[PDB]
């Protein structure tokens, strides 16, 4: 069958832990009292919750409330015991309490409220600098999250917090992030379509923290090239191809082959024969002003098929492309 794999860094992290650190399923939930918040306005809804404004009547202090919609208690003691393991970490949400909600007898997590700056909005004004500074912030997650044994397994732009007066971000809804353990074997079926890496897709289980380097690449390559979103598939296979068309297929069969992976037969006659394109091909009028060398050799060494060769979160911030950013926060 496939050949394993492990992680390049942060191996071994969660082995030297004590075991209810990672061992979520025994977790018991520290409840708090429902009537110390008051809903104040409807932020959004998804599959898995509704997300409201609110204010904590014991301080008057603004809130946010993530409602859950019924899912197992596995998956819900999994995302507090993550958002519980980080909190306090860079750019993590604080998770502030746990609340049981009356109406459905409903779990409700309570965070932290930023005052996020409208995402769709907030790209069309985004700046060189301001790009370089954000994937930044993003990466100093990232590392904290992986160091500490988590992948996010879900970052996308709407996982991003931004006050942007405050130059303040947060990377929020770590309900698909899990725990990394060498040899276990994930769920392909997590994350966006357009932000699944090639592991996904091709059906590798044996995954870990270089997931999330492949999504932060998709935004990364979305941002500078104005492009949303950049690898546009209609469907989890023709994501591969609009991967491969761009990447090229020969790095694609290699990858393959490496981990000796078994193709569903359905990509056979849909793949085909691809070069790697060059970059240039992406640049343009309206969005050259976002892209330089340093940019474009960070973005290649993000987007790679074998999850492997990616640039750790730690490798990237030593990158070229902060080297200003990095510069600007010492002083
Ligand atoms: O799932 C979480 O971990 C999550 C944590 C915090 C917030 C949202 C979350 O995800 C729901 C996304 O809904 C977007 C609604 N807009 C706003 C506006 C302001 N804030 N401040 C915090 C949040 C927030 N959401």
């Amino acid at each position: 069958g496939p050949v394993p794999s492990r992680a390049r860094v942060y191996t071994d992290v969660n082995t030297h832990r004590p075991r209810e650190y990672w061992d979520y399923e025994s977790h018991v939930v520290e409840w708090g009292n429902q009537d110390d918040y008051q809903l104040v306005r409807k932020l959004g809804r998804g599959k898995y919750s509704e997300v409201f404004e609110a204010i904590n009547i014991t301080n008057n202090e603004k809130v946010v409330v993530k409602i859950l919609k019924p899912v197992k208690k596995k998956k819900i003691k999994r995302e507090i015991k993550i958002l519980e393991n980080l909190r306090g970490g860079p750019n993590i949400i604080t998770l502030a309490d746990i609340v049981k909600d009356p109406v459905s007898r409903t779990p409700a997590l309570v965070f932290e409220h930023v005052n996020n700056t409208d995402f769709k909005q907030l790209y069309q004004t985004l700046t060189d600098y301001d790009i370089r500074f954000y994937m930044y912030e993003i990466l100093k997650a990232l590392d904290y999250c992986h160091s500490m044994g988590i992948m996010h397994r879900d970052v996308k732009p709407h996982n991003v917090m931004i006050d942007h007066e405050h130059r303040k971000l947060r990377l929020i809804d770590w309900g698909l992030a899990e725990f990394y353990h060498p040899g276990q074997e994930y769920n392909v079926r997590v994350a966006s379509r357009y932000f699944k890496g090639p592991e996904l897709l091709v059906d590798y289980q044996m995954y870990d923290y270089s997931l999330d380097m492949w999504s932060l690449g998709c935004m990364l390559a979305s941002m500078i090239f104005r492009k949303e979103p950049f690898f546009h598939g209609h469907d989890n296979y023709d994501q591969l191809v609009r991967i491969a068309k761009v990447l090229g297929t020969e790095d694609l069969y290699d990858y393959i082959d490496k981990y000796n992976i078994e193709l569903d037969p359905r990509f056979n006659d849909i793949l085909g024969r691809h070069s790697r394109k060059r970059w240039e091909r992406f640049v343009h009028s309206e969005n050259q002003h976002l892209v330089s060398p340093e940019a474009l050799d960070f973005l290649d060494k993000l987007l790679r098929y074998d999850h492997q060769s990616r640039l750790t979160a730690r490798e990237a911030m030593e990158h070229p492309y902060f080297y200003t950013v990095v510069k600007d926060q010492a002083r």
